[PDB]
């Protein structure tokens, strides 16, 4: 396991964000002043300690343009705190929700694009993100003025999926594959982004979102097919990456050629 370690002397936090999955999330400065968001983990178990250490470890050995930085873990009394790229607009699924009407067709592609060119790099190097959804794209540039495009910043996965409780993986339908609802492969991740291409589509609103988890649950257990977007092309590869069978989905090398035109 390879990571900075950051001293708390270093570190400076600031407001709440919000909550992540077992963690709490605040604007930061990190003395080199850097801005920064700090993750704070909630005081936890050796074996969770141990999944957010692997994700910092995981994150340090990867370099991508649409892919969130990690500077280090900051180890403050008996707090672990991830040290992150501070992304100017935040979440894609929150600004897409507060942002009047909906965004165009072409916007939405070039997200889609550089989320699909971040996810064919972790294929590559055989890395598995585990965690692609709304809430873990952040949006570096709006792109909404004449002549500019979007820029987004896949996020780090935060605690990793392998020590999460089935109730929080339940809460994860329907970005979470159904192969991990009851193996690790990034076979995975292209159910994750299937089902982040329809939440940008629907404008931040998730499938099954107003559902129970007994309801998620059952729909996964009867294996019914995720809402389709209207554009046929589009259609078909959402519900190409939304297939049941993890054998069956396309690489990222066809979804992003796919994409593309
Ligand atoms: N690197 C990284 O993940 N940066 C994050 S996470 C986050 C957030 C997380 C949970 C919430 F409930 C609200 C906001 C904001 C930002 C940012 N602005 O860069
Ligand atoms: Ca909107």
């Amino acid at each position: 396991l390879s990571f900075h370690r950051v001293d708390q002397k270093e570190i400076t936090q600031l407001s709440h964000l919000g909550q992540g999955t077992r963690t709490n999330v605040y604007e930061g400065r990190l003395r080199v002043e850097l801005r920064v968001v700090l993750k704070v983990l909630d005081p936890s178990h050796h074996d969770i300690a141990l999944a957010f250490y692997e994700t910092a470890s995981l994150m340090s050995q990867v370099s991508h343009t649409h892919l969130a930085f990690v500077h280090g873990v900051c180890v403050r009394g008996p707090e672990n705190i991830m040290v992150t790229e501070y992304v100017e607009h935040g979440p894609l699924d929150v600004w897409l929700r507060r942002e009047r009407g909906h965004v165009p067709m072409a916007w939405k592609m070039v997200v889609a694009q550089q989320l699909a060119s971040a996810l064919s790099y972790l294929e590559n190097k055989n890395l598995v993100h585990g965690n692609v959804c709304g809430r873990n794209i952040l949006l570096a540039r709006l792109g909404l003025a004449e002549g500019t495009s979007p820029f987004i910043k896949l996020s780090d996965p935060g605690v990793g999926l392998g020590a999460l409780s089935r109730e929080e993986r339940v809460e994860r339908i329907p970005w979470l594959a159904p192969e991990c609802l009851p193996s690790l492969s990034t076979a995975m991740d292209k159910w994750g982004f299937g089902a982040t291409l329809l939440e940008i589509c629907f404008d931040g609103e998730a499938p099954l979102q107003s559902r129970s988890p007994s309801e998620k649950e059952h729909f996964y257990q009867r294996q019914h097919r995720l809402p389709e977007p209207s554009c046929p092309q589009l259609a078909t590869l959402t519900s190409q990456c939304l297939t049941y069978e993890p054998t069956q989905r396309p690489s990222f090398r066809t979804i992003l050629r796919d994409l593309t035109r």
